[PDB]
């Protein structure tokens, strides 16, 4: 009945000294080039990070973030190797409270950046981490920003709402590959890096687990 | 591919001030007869409540446990309404981190109470709760005991261990109708009162979010 | 997925002025024999009333009733035409609290009357209104007995419990017939005179709609 | 042959001391949106309350609502944490004793109310409980306004008529979401908080239990 | 090979003390609307009544009848406690001896009377029983027109002809609906009320029992 | 859903000036043998005609009959051309009220009758119309026994009970072929001759049209 | 491989004293409407009587014949109760020793007829035994004309040519209707009163027993 | 619906002048075997021929008979080029009235007669038309004995009774081959010299065109 | 793999005293009309008959025949009872050693002649053996024509070439049947007269046979 992709978390709110998370048991392997994918319900406006992998000399390799302008227009971010946050904005309008579904694509080899808005291009940025190549061990935790290995975190900088159907490629998908991961009736591809409910994952502070009505009611 | 009915959460070990747990958002209705069923992967031998349910005026308004005998045995206890544990004795040797199928029938219609291992019958006991109705609003939390709604936890009564397939009914299953729940290549039903990953339950403390493989690898 | 015969209305105890019941909104039509079938979970012992019939002229037309024997044995009793209750001993032992099939079959035109539980005859029994025929225009309450059209019940008289899959015929099934009837995983076959949620009936003093589990999890 | 969605209650007309009305016997989780979809029969072009929720400190935490103008149009109205009601039209001329599927959707996140009449959008309105999430525990009863706990009903504030395929979400389904709920011949969604009859509900002072002919003849 | 929705009664010929009719067995239950819809083909242009409907106070509850113009246009008319019978003309020339598919709709709900022709609709008109309500125990008797229950029969009243597929809603089927029910090769639905041929009926006076082929050949 | 073959008639009782009965509209051709095969539930143990076949020079063409002994034991007798009623008895005890196959089998090419209950051969009898032709033109009424075309009926020759399946050959079947007749599940043939709905009929007198459940609930 | 509606009879040629026919050994009964459809392939351009329906006090309760104009042009009659000859013209041109399929269509309800050639309409005519009813034991006779029952057979009204298909049903078939039945890789109906080759007929004076080649080769 | 190979012919009784029989439009070509099979239902136990072949020269080719012993026991018997008649009995009990298979099986090339009835082997004979060949041209006659050219009948020597599936090869199938011809349920095969009703014959003197029943009801 | 239907034969040439033909065992039946279709592959322009029949006193009965005028167009003819040799032009242009469907439709009750080319009408002619009916007893011959019955053969008349496909009817068949004989690719009829490889014949001075690859490569 229900498909294990349609899982949601919810991470509630954060106020020091609580901090919802998710941080993945094991570690990521060296990566040239990374694309992540996932469905999200953002509850405010401000900027917040979703995706956060760290290692041990560098807090900040790879970051995804997002925020909405004053005219509901959406913003999607992208940091790696602790570069300056590169924003990329979408033709949408967004409500909080809403699903949809968000993908970075970020190439080191090239050094192009790409994001995506319900399976449609954004657009794209060059110079973003060109040549870099994140060293493996890579700890992932989701919903926070991490200073430290899976710690580390402010409350400023976290996020809150709903995810579900996170998929990570060490690959940097396509246009056309993009949209083929976002359509709700498609076939729902899993990550090679990281797939949704089949990578353990540490669920702390208060998160909550349920479904996600974004696809299947 | 993978079955939401397959997810896991692994309660790593409790010490105060952490205890891993979950607790669902959704408080149970008034009931007479309760089967709460489920695959555990036990850590420990020592006595663990792995389902507390609370209500307001009781915090033991039901509550399942187990241990493992000096010579191995599975012992399968139950407490309803604050009574002394009735524990029944399953013919099955118990090695800690392999999976096993137990459930725990109750109806309070007849006070009779009779749990199973791997879909066997272990046998009963009378008067357990014989005419005590759960009164509506119980909230249920996993792998602690509550001495409170949703808190007041005690690390000599934790549960550590893997659990998954939860599957709750407000009936008093039969024997029959038990071993066709415990089968892993069988219909693998679910709950009406909670039904595994689709009634939603707040993590804390650090508990796993995993993959079982005691049925399918 | 859930089927409509599996729905069940729990009757959770009577006490004036409350008196849990069914009426069906249309009167049955005049037969010369009768086959009422359907899956009850008792919650008492002593004796109550199941199925009710009565016309302006007589409030005993047909109803049906069952009580535990001191020994757990079940008896199914028949009244017609106000003639004092018939009684037949099935040998099966009463679980307060599970799920049993019963059917009560009636031939005016021999006079007799044979009982089944769970799809096997419990026996028979002669000289049960023989030659009588249920004038037109009966009405239907579940759950208590009519004194009046309706109404005039009486606590000592009612029934407490699960009902489910009430099925009606205006003939004398076979014993085989019974057999087919009561099978879970069977044709599952609906009454001509009355079909289990096909038929309207008044919901009333707290009766509680839910679904059954004896045959489907 | 007959699905259980078709199931219908039919709500006959209230006076005091008989207040027909239907109310569920598992309390709702906390929300912080809502989506209550419904077949409904209007017997009345006076105000009634279909769907009302309510806790112990908050008798209307949530109110679904109607009326027929002059004109024949339908109003949808909906009241949230005891706000004034909000109603919004609906382009089309409403025939008493026809079937119309009407759901409303609110979402706590962005205070936004939008309410569909057959499928199809009637409009939206901001600034509907804005920030308000509404507290675990709620009770919920259809067919009459609640005062207090499943009780306190007045007459002139009660809903006659027919309803069927009660469904709830606890999300704020999109607009295209509530076409495919609303399609007599689609896939025919399943509420996650409420599915109609698979989530017990007590029924009192005659309502009658039928089937709804809106879909399937 | 031959469906019993295609049996049909031969109503010869009227002629004291001869009156060709049939008489349900089950009264009809308490309705604020009702549809009938059944296959007629007519042997004479003056008026006669189909469908009678009586109770012990008001033989005149609702009758349907038809009759054709002289220039072969068909008339349908109903009456409704006791009113004055209503007429709709309809756009069809009427051959005596030919099969068509009749039906009509009332709703006691809001007054609306609407009829059918061959699926299509002829129109409407209000007023017609507004607000009643047929009280339960009504006797239906085909082909004949009741002054007394079953019976007070009058030979200019009585309706001479062939009659098949009679279908019986106690809702008030909308104008899509009806199409789907007079369709030949649609799926021939049965009224809840009455289904032809699965509702027991006293046939009397020499009635012909054949098979209609206005459908199937 | 149901099949024309299950359709039942029912011979209320008979009290002059009241015969209820059937007449077949067409004529029967000219036939040396005749197989008559019907499903019966009778009301009286004394003696009874079921199928009447008369000629205008001859009322007893061709009449069917039965009469249980005081034994319970079934008779079943025939009489060809106002032979005397030739009875042979069946290894079954009847019970009123209860559904039985019975079938007559005459060939006039070597005057050899068999009759059979349930599918299995009871017996067989020579010298019965022994060179007989049943001449053309012969008229069929059944439930009473004719003493001029289509009249003529008698009080105590009345057949009282249920009737349906009525099939008639003009060949004289084989003691399988019989059994493939009477077989519930089996092909269930319709006759050449005469097939049940198949081949129109009067019906007089208050006979009862229903349904059949002795194959199918 | 062969289907029975495919046998045809061949009419050689009429020279008193033999006269190629067949006569269907039973009767038909008493009919208000007859529909007449089959496949011929005419030898002669004379007149000819293709079906022959005579009773004892009636040798011309219903007769059709045929004969080609001489432009070519097909003349189809009928003749009802001794009424004249009525005729029909079809826009067809008829070459002897080819294949047509004709039926004619008569309705004593309105007194109307109508023929049609190939499956189309030829036209209708008014006063065509109106009112008139077909009295019962009507003997059909093939390829002759009788002044008497059987016989009296004349040749010049006699019809040669190839026959088959001969379906006859006792109403008045629609436009449409007939059109399905001509098809000849339609349905291929079997008309209720006769069904080629499944109602005995005696074949006598040299008729040709083969197959039809019009529809299959 | 109905098979072709059921169609069976009805050879009533033999009285000068009239002589029921078939007469096969195309004669035989020249053949060394022969085998006969074909249902027939007799009338008579004295002797009578059924297939009957003769040449100019040679009224006596091949003829089939049959008659009936004292005991009851079927007797086959086969002429050959004027050969005496040679007989060979089964054992079976022969019932007039009642249907058989019947088959001859010859061969001129060996001179080796066998019969069959119901598909078993009755027997063979030796020095049987032993080095004969049937001359080209022959007439075969159905019921009648030639003395003639399709004539010179004889009353003493016709064979009332009901014949179906007459099937003819030119060769002398097998004792196996001849069973799979005689099942009933069988391929039912049909002969290459012969093949039932897809071979043109003449029908005279009252023979009746019918269906047998012998296989299918 | 290879069809019967398929299988050729070559006539290499003529020259006294070797003709190569075919002559069929079994003659034909007295027929009215015929249609001879089949698949020739001319090896010469000159005149030659294909098809002959021949009776004791008519060595002319039927003769087909076909000649390549000098612009190349196929003339193809037909001689009826000893008539002049009647020819109608195609509009093809023959290349000797192709394939070609040929087909002759003749009826003798109108005195119709019409022959096809490939499927295509080439035209028609009038007064051809009108009123004539070909005797009983036809010899049929391939490849020559016969002054004698198998023989009198002249090489002048002779036709050489390859053959398959030979189907004969004794009807007239449409132009439209004529277009599905010849169809490569359709459902390949077989002739009720003479079907291709199912009807024996002699095959003498030096025929050839084998596969035809007209149709099938
Ligand atoms: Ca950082
Ligand atoms: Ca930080
Ligand atoms: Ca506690
Ligand atoms: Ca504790
Ligand atoms: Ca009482
Ligand atoms: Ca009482
Ligand atoms: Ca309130
Ligand atoms: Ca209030
Ligand atoms: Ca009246
Ligand atoms: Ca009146
Ligand atoms: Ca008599
Ligand atoms: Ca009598
Ligand atoms: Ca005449
Ligand atoms: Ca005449
Ligand atoms: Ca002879
Ligand atoms: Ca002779
Ligand atoms: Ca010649
Ligand atoms: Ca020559």
């Amino acid at each position: 009945a229900v498909d294990i992709r349609d899982v949601k978390i919810s991470f509630p709110g954060t106020q020091n000294p609580k901090f919802p998370h998710l941080r993945f048991m094991q570690t990521l392997p060296a990566v040239r080039q990374l694309t992540v994918c996932q469905r999200i319900k953002p509850f405010h406006r401000n900027t917040g990070y979703i995706f956060s992998c760290a290692t041990s000399n560098q807090d900040n390799q790879f970051i995804t973030s997002m925020y909405v302008k004053s005219d509901g227009t959406l913003n999607l971010g992208l940091q790696v190797n602790a570069s300056s946050n590169k924003y990329i904005s979408c033709p949408i309008e967004i409500e909080l409270g809403q699903w949809y579904h968000v993908c970075h694509v970020w190439s080191g080899v090239d050094g192009r950046m790409a994001v995506y808005a319900n399976g449609s291009p954004c657009g794209t940025m060059e110079n973003v981490g060109k040549g870099h190549q994140i060293s493996a061990g890579g700890t992932v935790v989701i919903g926070q920003e991490q200073d430290k290995i899976g710690g580390g975190f402010e409350e400023q900088e976290s996020w809150s709402g709903e995810l579900s159907d996170l998929q990570v490629w060490d690959e940097a998908l396509t246009t056309h590959q993009v949209s083929t991961v976002a359509s709700c009736n498609g076939i729902r591809p899993r990550g090679n890096v990281i797939s949704w409910m089949e990578d353990s994952f540490v669920a702390d502070d208060g998160v909550i687990v349920g479904i996600s009505h974004m696809c299947s009611l």
